[PDB]
Formats: structure tokens, C-alpha cells, sequence
């Protein structure tokens, strides 16, 4: 992340 906030 920051990319997929469930990373």
C-alpha cells in the first residue's frame, strides 16, 4: 500500500 486499503 497505499494501493488496496486491505493490503
Amino acid at each position: 500500500c497505499p494501493x488496496q486499503p486491505w493490503c
